[PDB]
């Protein structure tokens, strides 16, 4: 659904309600749980979120581009074609990017729903692409786009963003970018929603410097020592005098909140039967993040290069991370311009800024207990906390939490709200979650523990309950791959869920925390170790040990595999004995190719898609051995895309990515 309308407060003006809306959001969700508290027996609802990137092929210059130009399309869709979407179960709304989709089903999924994940992604994008070929039709009509194809792609990175005519709009910088001040995106590629533009210019002048996201480069035989894309510009001050600053030699710089936000992934969500298992399935998907993130890594260029990394996490963790200098601990890169290193904020509260370790979009901080296996010592890291939130949460008429819960809350409510509409300002705390979830929702971790509203009293059985979001896999071409790793969760959810007398997930998050950093390293699903528990099935035992992804996908003892994914099929009757026995099931033959997918990826057998992108650059015929990636190696990249995306082998390229058998496969079974 559409974005409802907003007059947005810019920072200057919006940043003296930050303590108003806090409290309020804290009232509200007080108020969740005192009508919402005591849910129960919620059924095991789930469903997931694909974000898409609609791409222009203009086939005579061999140039694929972003295109921000059929963005009507999200309105389209929510308004006199909605009736196509509905009778389709499927739903469409905006992202950061005015190039991008998002789409889920129209109502979650039920438990086990097999090969249906799948059919209703193909339906969203076969609904895509029905829109944009009737854009196609009118434009040629009107006589525009002309030589141009639209596409949408689920790609992870646009791997030209920010690079000379990446955008189909003639001449972008004919005019000023004053909502980010980047060198490299014009605003055009923000989406036209209000809310966008708001967060990009409220982060900004909050943090009183642009952002900054330094990746690694790829060192080839011939690459340059710095980012030679990096110029002066005379524009804006401070920030065009920034990138030299910023910049490091041998990093990739990137200076925008599109670079990330810009970025897509698949995200899947799960409801639980109440908030206290909400809580422990929660606590016990906190390390499958880092793990699924390193195995999906399907971003390894950014900004026109190739990186030494494969996953698109940190760089969007920098994009939003509105962390002045001084709760960075650092100095202000202009000192004249970022006052003291407390950017935009108000010096009546600059006496109350703490020191914060990660950017607002990063890892969980915390396990929430709750539940028998827990032990407060697993919280083992630097997680600062708005203490007056704490003590509200713990004494108040409406709902005293515990400790743990409370402790959570409290760290979320460290962030001053950056995206604010003069209309919301004053609520009706009892029926509105609205102040609440702009903190919550702003937030971005690689999990989120979901409340309900105050409307979803426990006698409303269909109302969303306590939910768990899922949210590091980088989203994969293939509708194909993204039902694989959206089914491969449900089933360790499920799993999860059933067994949890008996599944002791615990380990001491500062070993999480270095687990998001090695799962990205270039390569990390090949020869990486992570931290991961010993066994699961054990009262008190928190060690782990180092354990490559192909033993965390495959060991007997502590395998995502042996532990989490057979145990279920077992317990649901799919399979006697062994996941491989759906090869020669009637039923459940997709559900093995699935899973095979999974296995031969984790194993090293079929290469991620950013091994794939990688293979690609570095085997093209232009390729200059100096880590760069052209318009013109960037067209057929995203030429290739097109056609796997699309189950095309004519060149080969689907059992090259694929592997033969799964690609016949899926050549001949279409989902049902
Ligand atoms: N009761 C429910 N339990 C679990 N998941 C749900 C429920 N209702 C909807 N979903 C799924 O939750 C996701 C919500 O998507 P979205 O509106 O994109 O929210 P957000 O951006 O906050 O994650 C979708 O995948 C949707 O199908
Ligand atoms: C600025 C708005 C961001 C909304 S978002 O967090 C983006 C997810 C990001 N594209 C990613 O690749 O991790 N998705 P949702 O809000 O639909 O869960
Ligand atoms: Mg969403
Ligand atoms: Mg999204
Ligand atoms: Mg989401």
């Amino acid at each position: 659904g559409l974005l409802a309308l907003g007059t947005p407060l810019q920072w200057f003006e919006s940043r003296t309600y930050n303590e108003h809306i806090r409290d309020e959001g804290i009232e509200q969700l007080l108020y969740i749980f005192q009508a919402a508290g005591k849910r129960d027996n919620d059924p095991l609802f789930w469903g997931d979120e694909l974000e898409y990137m609609v791409v222009d092929f203009d086939d005579k210059e061999r140039n694929s581009m972003l295109d921000v130009c059929h963005d009507k399309i999200l309105t389209e869709l929510n308004m006199e074609d909605s009736s196509l979407c509905e009778a389709n179960d499927v739903s469409f709304h905006p992202e950061y990017g005015r190039y991008m989709l998002e789409a889920t089903p129209a109502s979650p999924y039920l438990n086990y729903v097999g090969s249906y994940v799948e059919v209703n992604m193909q339906k969203r994008r076969a609904i895509a692409e029905y829109k944009l070929s009737e854009y196609a039709r009118q434009d040629s009509k009107n006589n525009l786009h002309v030589g141009s194809r639209s596409v949408p792609l689920t790609l992870t990175v646009f791997p030209r963003m920010g690079c000379p005519d990446f955008i189909n709009i003639k001449d972008p910088w004919n005019h000023k970018n004053a909502a980010s001040r980047s060198l490299f995106l014009p605003d055009e590629v923000i989406n036209r929603h209000v809310r966008f533009p708001n967060l990009t210019a409220s982060i900004r002048t909050r943090r009183g410097e642009k952002v900054c996201m330094n990746v690694p480069m790829y060192k080839d035989i011939a690459t340059p020592e710095t980012d030679d894309s990096i110029y002066d510009r005379d524009w804006f001050l401070p920030e065009d005098k920034e990138a030299k600053l910023a910049s490091k030699p041998g990093f990739i710089y990137m200076d925008s909140m599109g670079f990330g936000m810009g970025c897509s992934c698949l995200q899947v969500t799960f409801q639980a039967p109440n908030i206290n298992k909400a809580r422990y399935l929660y606590d016990a998907l906190v390390n499958f993040a880092p793990i699924m993130l390193a195995f999906s890594a399907a971003a390894p260029a950014f900004k026109g290069w190739l990186a030494d990394q494969d996953v698109r996490w940190n760089v969007i963790s920098g994009a939003v991370d509105d962390r002045t200098p001084k709760e960075r601990g650092v100095a202000p890169l202009l000192p004249k311009y970022n006052k003291n290193g407390f950017g935009g904020i108000a010096k009546d509260v600059q006496d109350k800024v703490l020191e914060i370790p990660k950017s607002r979009y990063s890892s969980v901080d915390l396990f929430l207990g709750g539940s028998k296996f827990f032990n407060r010592t697993y919280n083992d890291t630097n997680v600062p906390i708005n203490e007056k939130v704490l003590g509200r949460l713990l004494e108040n008429d409406k709902a005293p939490l515990d400790y743990d819960l409370a402790k959570h809350f409290a760290h979320l409510y460290i962030r001053d709200p950056v995206s604010t509409f003069e209309e919301l300002l004053n609520q009706d705390n009892k029926t509105s979650s609205n102040h609440f979830e702009n903190i919550q929702s702003t937030n971005w971790q690689t999990l989120r523990f979901k409340p309900p509203t105050q409307q979803a009293t426990p006698d409303k059985k269909d109302s969303p309950g306590w939910r768990v979001e899922f949210r590091p896999f980088e989203v994969q071409l293939l509708d194909f791959e993204n039902a694989a790793y959206s089914v491969l969760i449900y089933l360790i959810v499920d799993s999860i869920l059933t067994f949890s007398d008996n599944i002791n997930a615990y380990i001491h998050m500062s070993k999480v925390w270095e687990n998001m950093k090695i799962a990205h390293h270039r390569d990390a699903i090949l020869f990486e170790k992570f931290h991961w528990k010993k066994s699961f099935r054990n009262d008190t035992d928190v060690e782990t040990e180092d354990y490559s992804i192909s033993e965390i996908f495959h060991n007997p003892e502590n395998g995502i595999f042996p532990q989490f994914v057979t145990p279920i099929l077992c317990q649901k009757g799919f399979v006697t004995k062994d996941w491989k026995e759906l090869k020669h099931s009637s039923k459940h033959e997709r559900l093995y190719y699935y899973l095979k997918l999974i296995s031969d990826r984790a194993s090293g057998e079929l290469p991620t898609t950013a091994k794939f992108f990688r293979n690609f650059v570095l085997q093209h015929p232009d390729y200059k051995h100096d880590s760069k990636i052209s318009k013109s190696i960037n067209y057929d990249l995203l030429s290739t895309c097109d056609r796997l995306t699309h189950l095309d082998d004519s060149k080969g390229e689907l059992t090259s990515f694929l592997g033969a058998e799964i690609a016949e496969y899926v050549k001949k079974n279409k989902p049902s």
